[PDB]
């Protein structure tokens, strides 16, 4: 089998992409976040508090024929941002893009925090990190990936991001007219259940390569691009005005400037970033300081390839048995 979805912005500046899934019987279609950093698929219900919904489209258990409770299930999950749901577990149909799952793990929000409620375009999160890391207890559940994967015609799904524009992940094959030249793969380490894997360096606009490893995930759940202070300070140096701020909460550029690209290594490979893809506009509405993409990792513990990395990229999540993460240009 395999499936082949579009995703699309929320928002115009990328901050998040959607998904459309097919939960239940007959379908609910929910648009989902699909996260390669998280491994809990997790949607708003009718079970959320009321007062938490605000917009979202919901999954309604009852109403669907395939829907089955599982007894004593319950999850929880904190995010990176702070952000947080937690509820109870069905089992039920999920379809992606035509490839579906039977007994999928749909995990039902009765509590969501405020910045998904404040978010009306997202309807819930399809992890698709290592099941690993699934929150359900006390039986933890498998991904929709790590669930699909043996009826794949290959074990691997594709994320191709756009630019303020669709996009698609694929599950089961690589579209080979997705991308430009050829997929260079790398080594990941799932011992933290994340698609963990080490960049060969980088460059600042035109500037010269820096090899240097870089540790990371390929995360299609974070917005932006969180990488080493020495690094981040690299770029914003070439930017008139960029400074880190504080209270913004990192770092700021004046709207008026033209950002260089970003350059990462995969193996002898180079992905470049536009700088472009590095602008997130006013930092407040009618603000001429605007809000870097590149941002730092001291505070996080971990460096992330999200969004702005990824979207740069056609990106072969490898799930073999050793898995790989693939990246080629396009
Ligand atoms: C919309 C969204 C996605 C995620 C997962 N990194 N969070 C914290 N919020």
């Amino acid at each position: 089998s395999t499936g082949s979805a579009t995703t699309t912005p929320i928002d115009s500046l990328d901050d998040a992409y959607i998904t459309p899934v097919q939960i239940g019987t007959p379908a609910q279609t929910l648009n989902l976040d699909f996260d390669t950093g998280s491994s809990d698929l997790w949607v708003f219900s009718s079970e959320t508090t009321a007062s938490e919904v605000d917009g979202q489209t919901i999954y309604t258990p009852s109403k669907s024929t395939t829907a089955k409770l599982l007894s004593g299930a319950t999850w929880s999950i904190s995010y990176g941002d702070g952000s947080s749901s937690s509820g109870d577990v069905y089992t039920d149909t999920v379809s992606v893009g035509g490839l579906t799952v039977t007994g999928q793990a749909v995990e039902s929000a009765k509590k969501v925090s405020s910045s998904f409620t404040e978010d009306s375009t997202i309807d819930g999160l399809l992890g698709l990190a290592f099941s690993t890391l699934n929150t359900v207890s006390p039986t933890q559940q498998k991904t929709f990936f790590d669930n699909a994967k043996a009826s794949l015609d290959s074990p691997v799904f594709t994320a191709d991001l756009g630019y303020h524009a669709p996009g698609t992940y694929n599950f089961g094959f690589i579209d080979t007219t997705a991308y430009t030249g050829s997929i260079t793969y790398t080594a990941v380490s799932t011992k933290q259940g994340f698609w963990e894997w080490t960049s060969t360096g980088y460059a600042v606009g035109s500037g010269t390569f820096k090899s240097t490893s870089i540790d990371g995930i390929a995360d299609t759940g974070t917005t932006l691009l969180y990488l080493p202070a020495t690094v981040v300070s690299a770029y914003w140096a070439q930017v008139s005005g960029a400074k880190s701020s504080s209270s913004v909460g990192g770092y700021v550029f004046p709207c008026s400037a033209t950002l260089p690209s970003f350059t990462f290594g995969v193996g002898s490979a180079r992905i470049v970033i536009p700088g472009d893809y590095i602008d997130f506009g006013p930092i407040s509405t009618g603000s001429s300081s605007c809000f870097g993409g590149i941002q730092s990792s001291a505070g996080i513990g971990i460096n992330i390839f999200g969004d702005v990395a990824l979207k740069a990229a056609f990106v072969v999540f490898n799930g073999a048995t050793t898995p790989t993460l693939g990246f080629a240009s396009k």
